């Protein structure tokens, strides 16, 4: 019974993490085999106002980086840009790589986060990517590198790296391939997120849970169709739903379809009248069908 | 900025999971030392009804016991009973004990759980203990003998590992001294939780999290001393304000008095749910004034 936003465990990303500084900025970065990734603006000099990061890379002094984990240092052999990342060729191999690979995730998607200080990781804790492709994290100064990921079977697949904090606190990160999440710039220039639609087939996934964990005060006796809510959805900032079809086996655990859930959304979508969901006071749309699956069932779907 | 429930991490507790199995049951076990701690009732013989612990303990076979760290397995050397858990002597140390410590942890405080299952951490996850003594867990078949714990200066303190799941879907456990939380008992009956009370010192803790993230909607314009805040307060659901010394350095670097955030609990409890705080609901108790701190500044 239950339902949390839980991390997957992070023994095997605790092992890649380490220091990167550069004159006077330090963040953090991600070291496997004989490789370091980080942020490139750990190579900006002042934060303001546009950086020739091409132009900073060039001038580079490579005694001027200082690579550790632990007090194991890192000599370093060359600096290459990957996008709004560093790939810093280093002189040893991280003998605890784990088996691992990159790819790049899209709105609506869970990872976790492993937030990192000084090299070293601090927190672990559940994200999810929003259509604006800013996530709801928790960082303070020096947090800039902490890898986000993901566990399948022993692999770890790695899907963002921290890069910067909007105005409104959201945040911002880059794949590791260096592609910025949501085209935003590592800049200091005014940039501000677009609005944020709920997605909805994760706030369908969050209901379904509820009612497994026996919360039905909500539930709605009358239906909407799939095509009818799409038409409200676009006008009530949420997004549409394209198929059903994976909350097929949610549907027959609990008895109640679809088109019940969407009726029981649009309710919602107001306020909670006094009462709460789980504890919520407002729709989340930050737990997957996936999530939930494997929360209520032990089922991981593939 | 932002405000999330973490969980530290977890790389330095997994090291210590094992898979405990006794007949037909099957759950988990922390392996420090040369010791494998586990609740009792992996020992209980089905779940239909009642069994006599000492009993059970008295007739049992110690080649029955199947424990295994991945696919090794530990030979079993004795076993004895620790309140509702047993302390099992295998065969090898485990070369990867942490520094550790045991303590019993009170209402309100929070800790990581580390749900698992066959013997390998799935998820973690922080948690607080709840004026009931439950937690407010996500776990399924299996995650009994999950460990509950903190990290400070890379010592794990260990407070808490799995028991069971009452109807209502709260979790119960014990301590590693095997005193269960809130005195439940590791059988089959039909106890219920106690009453369950918002943490009145964790919602203030939430709410200078708030002030300091730049969210003053909900601040009161007034105050209410904290008497007069207790006496609404055991009418309302949440708990009384005892200790108020641990707001000491929110209030230092808010300027903001609890008088006034206590006025502003009334008020967001009159129109509970109208609007979110940092994304949460407005009455938050899960967060601790020490978790607070660490989140906001990095303090320890
Ligand atoms: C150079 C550039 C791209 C402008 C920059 C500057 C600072 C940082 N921030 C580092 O904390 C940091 C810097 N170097 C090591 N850490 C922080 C940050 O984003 N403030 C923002 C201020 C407005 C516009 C620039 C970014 C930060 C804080 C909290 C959580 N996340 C990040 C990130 C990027
Ligand atoms: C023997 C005893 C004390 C009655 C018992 C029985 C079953 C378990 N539960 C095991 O899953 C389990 C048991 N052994 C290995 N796994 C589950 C459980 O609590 N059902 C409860 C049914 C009502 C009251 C008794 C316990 C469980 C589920 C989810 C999370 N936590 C635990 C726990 C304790």
């Amino acid at each position: 019974a239950g339902l949390r936003k839980m991390a997957q465990p992070s023994g095997v990303v605790e092992k890649c993490i380490v220091r990167v500084c550069y004159g006077n900025m330090a963040l953090n970065g991600l070291w496997l085999g004989d490789t370091v990734i980080c942020p490139r603006h750990v190579i900006a000099s002042s934060t303001t106002s546009t950086i020739d990061y091409d132009y900073a890379l060039s001038v580079l002094r490579l005694h001027n980086f200082s690579i550790s984990s632990g007090n194991v240092f890192l000599g370093v052999v060359g600096v290459t840009m990957r996008g709004a990342l560093l790939q810093i060729k280093v002189n040893q191999n991280n003998v605890h790589t784990p088996k691992y690979t990159y790819r790049t995730v899209r709105p609506g998607e869970s990872f976790n986060i492993l937030a990192c200080y000084d090299g070293s990781a601090a927190g672990v804790y559940g994200v999810n990517m929003r259509s604006n492709y800013t996530i709801r994290g928790s960082f303070i100064n020096g947090a800039c590198g902490s890898p986000g990921y993901n566990i399948n079977n022993g692999t770890v697949e790695f899907c963002y790296l921290h890069q910067l904090e909007l105005g409104s606190g959201c945040h911002v990160g880059s794949d590791l391939d260096g592609v910025m999440y949501g085209g935003y710039e590592d800049q200091p220039t005014l940039q501000v997120e677009g609005a944020s639609s709920l997605f909805t087939e994760n706030v369908l996934a969050f209901l379904y849970a509820a009612l497994i964990n026996g919360s039905t005060w909500w539930l709605s006796s009358s239906r909407i169709a799939v095509d009818r809510f799409n038409e409200w959805a676009v006008h009530n900032g949420m997004t549409t739903v394209v198929n059903t079809d994976c909350f097929s086996i949610l549907a027959a655990k609990t008895g109640v379809d679809v088109q019940r859930l969407l009726a029981s959304i649009q309710s919602l979508h107001k306020n909670f009248g006094g009462k709460q969901i789980l504890g919520y006071t407002s729709l989340t749309d930050e737990f997957t069908t996936g999530e939930v699956i494997r929360q209520m069932y032990g089922v991981n779907l593939q």
